[PDB]
């Protein structure tokens, strides 16, 4: 391995081009993003065989300073004319490889920094503020992009993934976990009605990478919509396990978005202990990792 | 000082008596709490001169185990018939001092563990779920109560305070900070239009402690309403400083809620640096502490 | 309440004047600090009736910018000729009140950012490096100072306190907790031999505040010595409770340091659950608070 | 992907068999581990085609409860007769695959929970305590193991890696970063003498995975020794970049330990800003990733 880069490149932009013209689904009222306030946390990694001597000899001649990568990202958020974090990453990646010919590969991660609307009274009525926003520490959208320079100096995207991270959902009833193996290592009682509490990280990949950019917004899959599918399916389902639940969420996602190739889940179990009153469990947490494919 | 107790006593209760019959204000649509899911994090501290030898001699005869305090709190959440965290603390405090005659003082802190509603499609339409909730890591209500046993075994509340913690608000324009002292220690440029980003912790005290319990809900002051006042005032105000803003929020709170005696602010400045694009500042943060009284 | 200021003012200084000539005690090898690297996290709070209109009118005329306070602290670390965090706080406080006549009160907290020595080899001989240090996230020294301007314009230290924070000690055997109250709320079994795990925060006050500055190092009480006293007493004692333990630690501190007036403890219980193998408990933690006086 | 398991399985064992007979090197005083206290944080992931219906049909028949996996790990720590985290992972993995024939693959991560020795005095003499230990939140050893069941029912380790995580080192002088690319995105000044502050995560792989277990202790590579090599090389080197430094650390490690096949570095740059006094930078951090092979 041989890479270097910059992490935690925060950048906040006001009045990005709004996202509109999206295609709706029954589970979600989502109809676009105002983009009055747009924040992203970017990580950039770069590689290339010409970087070897920066390690083996301490030769910095071909080293783009990581501070300069930070400047690069922040400047490009100012000039970005698109509507999605996915499109922003492509803009940065393409621009970076065009600028720095000795770099052979670039990886980017972008995490939304979410803000929520607030309300204010003005001119006699209470309404959504166009000025004041609440920083949210709950779920957030993510995007990943990897781009390579080929021998002929053409650029190719080699991997793209979008996601939703930090979703924490508890369903107070209508969940069971029974029928599991009962042997000499088992002390967990069967439970026909538990308040299942899951952490969900959901990632999806498009059949066609272009659909991720938002340039034809009707083909874009919004994290907001994925969130609403997850909550609806959780509500609808008499769950038999977390495994059972996330398969069903995945199937619904792929049904609602035929342009997707696959969905990947990372879930954690944080269900409370019963002492109706419950309390926090000991630290160990179950987890599940599962891919659903078209 | 001589106290001991238990912290991080999480307790989650389903179907607490709903809070309704509240008195509305223009800034807030708040009309009550469903209490399908009610979570609280309690810290309990107890004192009394009869605890001395548990320190000086290692004599545990009069020691209520802190583990037993945790059991006490969780059991009382199960039996609580009221509608507010403030009332829960009074219930716990009175009960504890009645049980344990050698304890002279008890302090309680209760922090709301907030959950947000989610949507689900059932029977043809999308509607708020009565089963699935989203755990929120954003702002949360707080309550504080101290109670003492007098010589005649009567119990008195000696301090009560309610609050709202973890409110993080950014206003993208309509904020200035100019005219401050410019001397040999000053490098901060004057700024006629900054995206002021404040953390707010707001605490209020009632003229009549009975009003905090929710037994006559029309006299209760809800953290939700306080939150909505803060966002409204922030929006309305061409801020001149954080100091200026929190005084105005305080004045409005006291105007809307004549039954309050005072409001106390702890604010922090987390305003982004301009590189329109902004980024995270260095770690040092400004803060302000201010009390507004009727 | 009416204060404002700056928190998380990190400042790192190289080659501070070394602390030397400290009176040693049996429990500790500590004799001083080389101060090749000296890190502090400072919080400054200031008050004064002349600050009122900065809140009530948005008048910034007598506002020292919190950014400027940060500059003030960092510039004074560069000029500081003393040898302790306690002395540094006094230097900053006195200087600030001398500079800004409209300020009546200043409160300072200083937390050590600790660094540990590392090994390097020269001529086949391994010894402590004078260049490379390890940043520690374990225990750290603290200092507190409050200074006020009197009506006759004299300056007075109204409160001073030193401390040790973040000490986490586990004793694998030789600890009991038995004989506590057993009633309807008690589920905790008696334990004649538990691996007591305590978090300790220890704070001391001097009879004479001048002794805290270290200008006469024979009278200075180092956090390192307090640490070594705590571990020695823990080792020596068949503990009967945390309450029992911290009283004995306090007595030993006051015996070793007659120049101290009091020692104040804040302890927490994080003892593992037994399944010899143990595991982490549920989140609730016991705590104790106790002052021992000379 | 199709896996599930348990994370944050903390387990603390007293009086594990001591690690003895480790070959000492000039950079380090390390000669073994007393293992009076032995703490590990384990993550277990398992897979197999037969787990499919637990996802697709909600069939729990072949589900080992994640709670049971926790029980399995903790019971095996109790019976483990070896001397290393690496060996413990092998013990758990082999045991688990022997028990559960429907499981085709198991991945294990083990992270040391480190404790440090403390001092105690008896009859006027200070020595290391055999009873009281200090929990450390600084650097810690890691181990990774992946094991699979083949078609002929033999078991095979497919991946093994050891490591040192959480090392934070600052060298106060003797570091430069100059000669990097200066173009339209470069604002970083060259620095001929910076107080380079690096976070290091170092991982190594053995030529023979058997050497990782410690059964032949002369071939075991201790994380403590890797730490002391890293600090020695940092001290000795006039660093030209972090890239330059980690290459040299890697080369020294492979020189000292011919039984190793590779060393992999993940570093981060956290160097302070100069205001001699320095302060914390803005959040963005540089990072470097490099593999040195034998
Ligand atoms: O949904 C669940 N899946 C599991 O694998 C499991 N194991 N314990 N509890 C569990 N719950
Ligand atoms: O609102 C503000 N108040 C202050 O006191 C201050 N100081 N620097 N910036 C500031 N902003
Ligand atoms: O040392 C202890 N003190 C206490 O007060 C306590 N309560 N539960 N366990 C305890 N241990
Ligand atoms: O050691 C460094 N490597 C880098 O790549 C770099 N970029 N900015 N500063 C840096 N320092
Ligand atoms: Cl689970
Ligand atoms: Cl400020
Ligand atoms: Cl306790
Ligand atoms: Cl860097």
């Amino acid at each position: 391995v041989m890479y270097y880069g910059k992490g935690d490149v925060f950048a906040y932009r006001t009045y990005l081009k709004p996202l509109t013209g999206v295609r709706t689904i029954p589970e979600s009222p989502f109809s676009g993003r105002d983009h009055i306030l747009f924040g992203v946390n970017v990580k950039i990694s770069v590689g290339g065989t010409k970087l070897l001597t920066s390690f083996t000899k301490g030769d910095n001649s071909l080293v783009v300073a990581t501070d300069s990568m930070k400047n690069f990202i922040q400047k490009h958020l100012a000039s970005y004319t698109g509507t999605t974090i996915e499109g922003f990453l492509e803009y940065v990646a393409t621009s970076f490889l065009k600028k720095y010919s000795h770099i052979e590969k670039i990886s980017l991660i972008g995490e939304e920094i979410p803000f929520e609307t607030t309300f204010a009274v003005k001119n006699g009525n209470r309404a959504a503020s166009e000025l004041v926003f609440k920083k949210s520490r709950n779920e957030y959208a993510t995007a990943y992009l990897n781009m390579v320079r080929n021998e002929d100096n053409t650029l190719n995207i080699t991997e793209q993934q979008s996601g939703l991270a930090g979703l924490q959902l508890i369903k107070v009833s209508g969940n069971s976990f029974v029928g599991f193996i009962r042997d000499e290592y088992t002390t967990l009682p069967e439970d026909s009605n538990r308040p299942l509490f899951v952490y969900l990280n959901i990632k999806w990949k498009y059949k066609n990478t272009e659909d991720s950019f938002g340039t034809n917004p009707e083909n874009y899959v919004a994290a907001e919509q994925i969130r609403d599918i997850a909550t609806s399916v959780f509500h609808e389902t008499e769950t038999l396990s977390i495994q059972h639940l996330i398969y069903l969420i995945g199937r619904r996602i792929l049904e609602r978005f035929p342009q997707l190739q696959e969905v990947y889940f990372e879930s954690q179990n944080h269900t409370w202990d019963k002492i109706k009153v419950y309390t926090e469990p000991r630290p160990p947490y179950g987890f599940q990792c599962f891919t659903v494919t078209q």
